[PDB]
C-alpha cells in the first residue's frame, strides 16, 4: 500500500543455479575442508580482491590469480594440499554457463511491469574479460530488455550491502523507499533496504518468494497462464533501407546475429506481423531481417501493376541480398510472402539457405489452363476477382483503415465476413460491421500501427500482387521441369478456410524432402493467432535443417 | 574504332581453372578411356540433359543422376567398368570450389569499366541446388558487383552458341554489334558473335587474351599498377538506423555476413572514411557495421557538450548493440574512434569480441595531473586548445566546407598547414590556401560527399568530443586498476605527426597480449592513404584473433 517498483537480485533470484552453489559442490566433490573456497572468495572483506572485482577496480581475469592466491594460503593454514588438476578458472567457467534464467521469476517481473511497476535488476557482478564471456553477455542481453534499469556493481563502483548503492537505486527509480520491493537471496542485502523503509523478500525457493511478492503487491504472479512471446516496439527496432532499383527502396527491421533469416509477410500486412517471432528467432541464434514487402510500409509502392509480378519481386529480393552482402538467407513466408518464397527457391536456390511457408502451399502452374479461369471455379477465391479492377478494392479498404484491419485480423472463431459472392454483393465488407469488436488476437494499439503504415501508400501497391495472374502463370511454367531439393518446411493452419491445409497435400511430389508442421485452432493470420507454437516449429526446423 | 562494351565468359575467362579441365583430369587420374566423361556431358546435344540444365529446365541436383545415366552407358558402349568409388557429385563439387576468380581478368574489366565501357558477364551456367552451392553463390556475388549485367543461361532460358542469346546481349547492352568485344574460351561461342559483327577474342592463356583486348581497345590493361580496393557508392549501401535514447539516433552502413565488426571513425570524418575496408572485410567473412558516430552525418548531433563525453558515448554504443540484438562486436577505431574503442574494452569487455585501433594509442589517465595542463606542454596538441571555446572553431571550419576537407585530407608529404602556434595565429587555416590543390588521396567527388554530410549538423557535434577532457579524465581514472586481456591490435602510422607511433610504446603494460601493425609512408588519414595494406593487416588479425 502501495508499491510501484520491483527490484530483483540476479544470482539466485533471476538466474539459477547460483554461483555460490558451485563453491560448495566443488568442495564436496573434491572432499575439501568445509568452507575453504568460500573463505578464499570472501578473503579480505570490504578491502579484499572480490570486493575490488565487484566494484570494477579489476577484471575477472585479473581476479583469477588473486583468488588462487587466496586458495593457496587458505589451504596452507589447514596444511592441506590442492588437487593435482586444480583450475579455479575451470570451476567458475562451468558455474557461469550452468547458470540460466529463472523463468518463473522473469515472468513474475514482466507481469509486474505489465501492470505499471518500474522494474530493475540490482546485482553484484563483474567486468567479464574471459575467453567465454559471450555466454554471460547473452544472458544479460536477454534479461535487460525486460527491465527499466540494470544496475551492476562493477559499472557504478558500488556494491551490496553498502547503503550508498541502495540510495543510488532509489534515486534511479525516482521513488520513495516504501514504494519498492527488493528481492534477494542474501539476508545481509535486505537489512540496508529495510532501514530506508523498503519491503524486502528473502528469496530461497522461487515459489515461496512469489507468494510473498504476490501477497504484498496484490497481483496474480504464481500460476498465471503462459504469457505471449516478447513483442516488438517499433521505435526500439533497428530499421534498414536498401534501394534495389532507381525508385524502389526496401525497408526491413533487423535483430539478432547469426544466419540470415528473411521474413516475408502477406496481404494486407507488414514487417510488424512478425512481431512475435523477431525476438524469439534472434534469441534462437539467428539474424532476423523482417521485411516491408514492396507496396507496404516504408518500402516503396510504385503505382504500376507490373512492378508486383513475382519475377520482378523476386529479382529485387536477390538485389536486396546483393547490396546487403549476403550470399544466402533462409526465406520464410506467409500468405503472399509464402508464394514468393517458394519461387525464390525454384528460381534462385543458390541464394536460399532454406525455405519455409506458413499456410501458403506450393502449387505448380497448370500449363493448359489460365489461372483466372481456375479462380472462378473455386468460390473461396471469389474475393480475388473483386481485387482485379484497379481502384475499386482500394476505395473500400481505404474508406476506413481502422475498420478494415479490425475486420480482417480475426481468429477463425471470430469471423465477421461472408466469404463468397463478393462480386455478387460488390464489396468485402458489404454486410459487415462499421465498428467491429476488437479481436482477442490484437490490442487497439497494434491495429493503429497497421493503420499508421497504410496511410502512406494505401492499397494500390498491395492489391497489385493479385493483378499479375497471367504474367506469373507464364513465368512459373518455366519451372515445371524443376524440383525443390533444398531444405523446405510447410506449416499448415487447421482453420485457415481460404488457404486450406488440403491444398498442400501433393507438395512432396515437387519437394520430396519437405518437412511439415500443423497448428490446431489456427486461422489465416498464423503469426498473431499462435505465436508461441509458430516459433517452436520454426526454431526447431531452423536448428535442424537450416544450420547443423 | 570504337568499342564501348566488354563481355566476359565465366568458366575459363573470369574464373579458373575451368570445370572442363576437371573432366579431363579425372579421366587421366582414373585411367578412363579418353573422352568418356566429356562424351557423357555433351550426350544428347541441343536436346540433351546438359542443355536442359543450362536453360534452367532442371537443377544441378536433378542433372547428377541424368549425367550418371550417361556415364553408365557411355562406359557400357566400350564395355568398361566404372570404379568402385565413383561419385560424379564428388568430382563436380571439387571442380567448383577449386574454380576461383581469375584476378588479372577481373582487373582488366574494372579498368575498362573505369574508362566508360559497359561491362557484362555472359555465361552458360546452372540452377545450383547442391548442399554446398553457397561456395559458388559467393563467387558470383563478388563478381557481379563489378559488372553492369550478369547474364546467366539458366535465368534467361537461352544458351551459347545459340544466336538468340547474342541478340539478347546486344539488346541488353543497348549497343550495336561492332561496339562490343566478347571474350570466351570456346571457338563455337565466338562464331555467332562474329556473324553479327562483334569483335571476339579466343581466350587461352590469360596474358595473351589481354594483349588482344588491350590492342583492340587501346587502353593499358596488362601490367598496370595495383589498383585500389573496391570503394563504396553510398546509394548502393544498406543504411541502418537505431535510436538509443529519446533524441539520439545512430546511423550506420551494413555490408557482409559473419561476426559483427563495428567501425568507429575519427575527427572530422564519417562512415565513408571506411569506404575501402567495408567491402574488403565483408569479403573476408565479416558483417561490417560502419558507423556515423554521434555528432556526424545522419547520426544525431545534439548541441550539449556533455553529450559527447566518452562515458555517454560508450553507453550509447552498448545500447546500439542491445537494440540490434548483438551480444558482441569487434570494435575497430581510428583517431577519436580509437580512443572510444579502447574504453569500450576497459568498461564493457563482455560486449567487445576484440578491439583494434588505427593510430590512436591507449594512454591511461594521469591521476595527479589534469589533461588540459598536459596538452599545453606538447605543442603538437596546440590545435586542441583552439577547439575548446564553443563557436570559434565552428565558424572557421564551416566558413568553407570544401576548403576545410581538401585542406585536412592530405598525405604526409602534401602538408598545407603549420601545426603549432594555432592559438598564436588564431585559426587552423590562418596561413593556408583558399583553394588548395586536390590531394592524391581523394577525388573531387569523395570530398563533396564529406561536404554534403557536414551541411546537416556542422562542427558543433564533432568538436564537442574534444570538450570533455576533465570529465573523461575523471572517468578513465576508474579503470586505472584494470588491464586489457581480450584480443587487441594497435596499428601505427609512420608519418602521423600528431598521433606519433612512439606514443604507443608502453601499451603492452596494460595490454600484455597486444598485437601490432605498422605502415610506412602513412599519414593520419590511414584508411584512404594506405587502404590496401590496412585491409591486409586487419583481415589477418580478424581471422587469427577475432574468430579461430
Ligand atoms: C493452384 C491454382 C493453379 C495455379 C495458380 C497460380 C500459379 C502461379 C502463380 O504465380 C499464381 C497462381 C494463382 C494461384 C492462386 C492460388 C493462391 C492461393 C492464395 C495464396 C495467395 C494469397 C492468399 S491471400 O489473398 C488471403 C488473404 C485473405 C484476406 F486477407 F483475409 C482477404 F481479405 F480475404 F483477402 C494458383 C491457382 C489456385 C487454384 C488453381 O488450382
Ligand atoms: C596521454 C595524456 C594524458 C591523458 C589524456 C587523456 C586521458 C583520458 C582521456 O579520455 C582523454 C585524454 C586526453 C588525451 C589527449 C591525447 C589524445 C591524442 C589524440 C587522440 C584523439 C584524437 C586525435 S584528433 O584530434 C587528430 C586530428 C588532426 C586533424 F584532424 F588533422 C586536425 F585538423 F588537426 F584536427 C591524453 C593526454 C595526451 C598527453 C598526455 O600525456
Ligand atoms: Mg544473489
Ligand atoms: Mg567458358
Amino acid at each position: 500500500m502501495t508499491l510501484r517498483a520491483a527490484v530483483f537480485d540476479l544470482d539466485g533470484v533471476l538466474a539459477l543455479p547460483a554461483v555460490f552453489g558451485v563453491l560448495g559442490r566443488t568442495e564436496e566433490a573434491l572432499a575439501l575442508p568445509r568452507g575453504l573456497l568460500n573463505d578464499a572468495f570472501q578473503k579480505g572483506g570490504p578491502e579484499g580482491a572480490t570486493t575490488r572485482l565487484m566494484k570494477g577496480e579489476i577484471t575477472l581475469s585479473q581476479w583469477i590469480p588473486l583468488m588462487e592466491e587466496n586458495c593457496r594460503k587458505c589451504s596452507e593454514t589447514a596444511k592441506v594440499c590442492l588437487p593435482k588438476n586444480f583450475s579455479i578458472k575451470e570451476i567458475f567457467d562451468k558455474a557461469i554457463s550452468a547458470r540460466k534464467i529463472n523463468r518463473p521469476m522473469l515472468q513474475a517481473a514482466l507481469m509486474l511491469r505489465k501492470k505499471g511497476f518500474t522494474t530493475a535488476i540490482l546485482t553484484n557482478t563483474w567486468l567479464d574479460d574471459r575467453a567465454e564471456r559471450d555466454g554471460l553477455a547473452q544472458l544479460m542481453c536477454e534479461l535487460k530488455m525486460h527491465f527499466d534499469f540494470l544496475i551492476e556493481s562493477c559499472q557504478v563502483g558500488m556494491v551490496k550491502p553498502e547503503p550508498q548503492i541502495y540510495k543510488f537505486l532509489l534515486d534511479t527509480l525516482k521513488a520513495s523507499p516504501s514504494e519498492v520491493v527488493f528481492l534477494d537471496d542474501i539476508g545481509a542485502n535486505l537489512k540496508p533496504a529495510r532501514d530506508l523503509g523498503m519491503v524486502t523478500i528473502l528469496v530461497q525457493d522461487t515459489d515461496t518468494a512469489l507468494k510473498e511478492l504476490e501477497k504484498v503487491t496484490g497481483i496474480q504472479l504464481l500460476n498465471t497462464p503462459a504469457p505471449l512471446p516478447t513483442s516488438c516496439n517499433p521505435s526500439d527496432m533497428s530499421h534498414g533501407y536498401v534501394t534495389v532499383k532507381p525508385r524502389v527502396r526496401l525497408h526491413f527491421v533487423e535483430l539478432g546475429s547469426g544466419p540470415a533469416v528473411c521474413l516475408c509477410h502477406g496481404f494486407p500486412e507488414s514487417w510488424y506481423s512478425w512481431r512475435y517471432q523477431i525476438p524469439a528467432l534472434a534469441q534462437a541464434g539467428y539474424r532476423v531481417l523482417a521485411m516491408d514487402m514492396k507496396g507496404y510500409g516504408e518500402s516503396s509502392a510504385p503505382p504500376e501493376i507490373e512492378e508486383y509480378c513475382m519475377e520482378v519481386l523476386c529479382k529485387e529480393m536477390v538485389t536486396f541480398l546483393d547490396k546487403l552482402g549476403l550470399s544466402q538467407a533462409v526465406f520464410i513466408g506467409h500468405d503472399w510472402g509464402g508464394m514468393l518464397v517458394w519461387y525464390m527457391a525454384l528460381f534462385y536456390p543458390e541464394r536460399v539457405r532454406a525455405v519455409a511457408s506458413l499456410n501458403t502451399p506450393f502449387i505448380p502452374a497448370n500449363p493448359n489452363m489460365s489461372p483466372l479461369e481456375s479462380i472462378k471455379a473455386n468460390p473461396v477465391f471469389d474475393y480475388q476477382l473483386y481485387f482485379q479492377e484497379p481502384g475499386v478494392a482500394e476505395a473500400e479498404l481505404e474508406q476506413n483503415l481502422s475498420r478494415t484491419f479490425k475486420s480482417l485480423f480475426r481468429a477463425s472463431d471470430e469471423s465477421v465476413l461472408s466469404m463468397h459472392k463478393v462480386c455478387e454483393a460488390g464489396g468485402l465488407f458489404v454486410n459487415s460491421p462499421e465498428e467491429p469488436s476488437l479481436s482477442r488476437m490484437v490490442t487497439e494499439e497494434e491495429i493503429q500501427f497497421y493503420v499508421q503504415q497504410f496511410k502512406k501508400s494505401g492499397f494500390r501497391g498491395p492489391l497489385n500482387w493479385y493483378r499479375n495472374m497471367e504474367r506469373n502463370w507464364k513465368w512459373a511454367c518455366k519451372s515445371l521441369g524443376r524440383k525443390i531439393l533444398i531444405p523446405a518446411l510447410m506449416v499448415t493452419a487447421e482453420k485457415d478456410f481460404v488457404l486450406v491445409p488440403q491444398m498442400s497435400q501433393h507438395m512432396e511430389d515437387w519437394i520430396p524432402h519437405l518437412k511439415r508442421g500443423h497448428i490446431e485452432d489456427c486461422g489465416h493470420w498464423t503469426q498473431m493467432d499462435k505465436p508461441t507454437e509458430v516459433n517452436q516449429i520454426l526454431i526447431k526446423w531452423l536448428d535442424s535443417d537450416a544450420r547443423n
